């Protein structure tokens, strides 16, 4: 806590960054949140059981499936997602990685589609030398333009180091807090999405290894999302919409053991995160297990 007197980004410039990333993303955000939509919809077929044809009048309103709906997503089900950024210089790099705000950016658009979805909690935490929650998972969703300044406005990029195990128990424990609420008033569904950029050399996948393991016996579910790449102003221009990757194949087969996704390309991290997002909401949700 000590640590977090941090200088934060100046609250007109936060405010600028949320309504371009905003702006650019919203396609994005608005596929995404109708295809996370669907996910969540009852849609199972009939079926047939046993063993002049005849030809009923079927004949409904639109009117009609409109209230079907407002009553068809579960509540019972609820969905908790903590969106973990590096908060590190690394991901600054003298203006010449651009991975902070391309994840920011990202993180944006992840927060427009769940709010629009009305489903589901967000959270968002930096990490670095410390981990700092940015934003509980019970604040209001990001409905409000000083919500999303104010997030942005705790991420500079600076801290000197990337302590991912440091970053993975706070998550557990946040995790753990949140499920002893609900249990005094509710199925609940708990992701950690968590972008970094840099390398990953074995000697991290080991020692992360029994926090993940706890994790997993908590049924967190872990996703790693590991930028490399190897210009900066169109990134500035860029808009983003579906880019033809609904799921990560690989994923959907390894579920719901801990993942990494790499991203080779910033211009696809807002693709990847929509993908890992869809999987995920589809594998939670099927009846499998």
């Amino acid at each position: 806590d000590e640590q977090l007197k941090r200088p934060l980004r100046d609250y007109g410039e936060a405010l600028e960054m949320w309504s371009t990333f905003q702006t650019k993303t919203q396609a994005l955000s608005q596929s995404l949140s109708s295809q996370l939509r669907l996910i969540l919809t009852p849609t199972q077929s009939t079926k047939l059981s046993g063993a002049k044809k005849i030809i009923p009048y079927i004949a409904s309103s639109y009117k009609r499936d409109k209230i079907w709906m407002r009553r068809a997503i579960p509540s019972k089900r609820a969905y908790q997602i903590l969106l973990c950024v590096d908060d590190s210089s690394s991901m600054s790099d003298d203006n010449r990685s651009t991975a902070g705000n391309l994840a920011l950016e990202s993180l944006v658009m992840v927060a427009r589609a769940l709010t629009v979805l009305e489903a589901g909690q967000i959270g968002v935490m930096g990490f670095g030398t410390d981990v700092f929650v940015a934003h509980a998972l019970t604040d209001p969703p990001f409905t409000s333009q000083d919500a999303g300044a104010r997030v942005l406005q705790q991420f500079t990029f600076r801290q000197d180091s990337t302590d991912m195990v440091l970053l993975l128990r706070r998550t557990i424990d946040h995790f753990r807090e949140a499920r002893l609420i609900q249990a005094s008033s509710e199925d609940l569904w708990q992701l950690a999405l968590i972008l970094s950029d840099g390398l990953v050399q074995s000697r991290d996948h080991a020692r992360l290894r029994p926090l993940l393991r706890e994790a997993m016996e908590q049924r967190v579910m872990v996703v790693f999302i590991v930028m490399d790449d190897a210009s900066v102003l169109e990134l500035k221009e860029a808009r983003f919409g579906p880019d033809g990757v609904p799921v990560i194949h690989r994923y959907l087969d390894s579920f719901p053991f801990p993942y990494y996704l790499i991203v080779h390309h910033l211009e696809d991290l807002p693709g990847a995160l929509a993908a890992l997002l869809r999987t995920w909401f589809a594998e939670v949700n099927s009846g499998s297990h």
